[PDB]
């Protein structure tokens, strides 16, 4: 209920109200890609946005969070190491102070300036709540940044967040389309892990591009003008919300590509 990114707040007092971030699943963790194993057993995976319906975009104070009707089967994840069918409900992403640093996940150790997360829960289970008591309850889609050239479809994303810049606020953004987020490549490092923000739940199997994609500078600087503070309060930028690498205990990360 008070937690946060802050050194009185981070991630290193989590596991005082939730203990299981000291637990057997959490994410985010260190890709090594040496050790992570081609798997042929994987099939390949289906990205079906073409039915996406986007709503409303929030700042919640932690980060902003697009938000996908969920209520029918229109934007769905499958395939790859999934079984059934994972619906879209919502994006976020997770940056830096600077660009060195904001990912979530590392590759080798590598800090990328930020990480896209595209949460889908599995439809077995007939709603989030409740697919949130699951160990296969979501998929996530995590998608590195990196700082280079433009990606023009961000930047829909980047011109609203002017008018959330506080927790709490959100606005219409509707008819967005998620497919201009994805790189050319659809291959990937999966592993069993968690939610990466509390409450920590260890209900989701993680997908994680190989392939980043480009964002401008300036792009990624409208990010870091959001605010994790509300309207009226003291100002507090929304830099640095990722929480570092977490031990990979008894785990296997599996590559889809050699
Ligand atoms: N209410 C739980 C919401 C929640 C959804 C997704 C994630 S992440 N960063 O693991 O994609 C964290 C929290
Ligand atoms: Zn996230």
């Amino acid at each position: 209920h008070h937690w946060g990114y802050g050194k009185h707040n981070g991630p290193e007092h989590w596991h005082k109200d939730f203990p299981i971030a000291k637990g057997e699943r959490q994410s985010p963790v260190d890709i090594d890609t040496h050790t992570a194993k081609y798997d042929p057993s994987l099939k390949p995976l289906s990205v079906s946005y073409d039915q996406a319906t986007s709503l409303r975009i929030l700042n919640n104070g932690h980060a902003f969070n697009v938000e996908f009707d969920d209520s029918q089967d229109k934007a769905v994840l499958k395939g790859g190491p999934l079984d059934g069918t994972y619906r879209l409900i919502q994006f976020h992403f997770h940056w830096g102070s600077l660009d060195g640093q904001g990912s979530e996940h590392t590759v080798d150790k590598k800090k990328y300036a930020a990480e896209l997360h595209l949460v889908h829960w599995n439809t077995k289970y007939g709603d989030f709540g409740k697919a949130v008591q699951q160990p296969d309850g979501l998929a996530v889609l995590g998608i590195f940044l990196k700082v280079g050239s433009a990606k023009p479809g961000l930047q829909k994303v980047v011109d609203v967040l002017d008018s959330i810049k506080t927790k709490g606020k959100s606005a219409d953004f509707t008819n967005f389309d998620p497919r201009g987020l994805l790189p050319e490549s659809l291959d990937y490092w999966t592993y069993p892990g968690s939610l990466t923000t509390p409450p920590l739940l260890e209900c989701v199997t993680w997908i994680v591009l190989k392939e980043p994609i480009s964002v401008s500078s300036e792009q990624v600087l409208k990010f870091r003008k959001l605010n994790f503070n509300g309207e009226g309060e003291p100002e507090e930028l929304m830099v640095d919300n990722w929480r570092p690498a977490q031990p990979l205990k008894n785990r296997q990360i599996k590559a889809s590509f050699k």
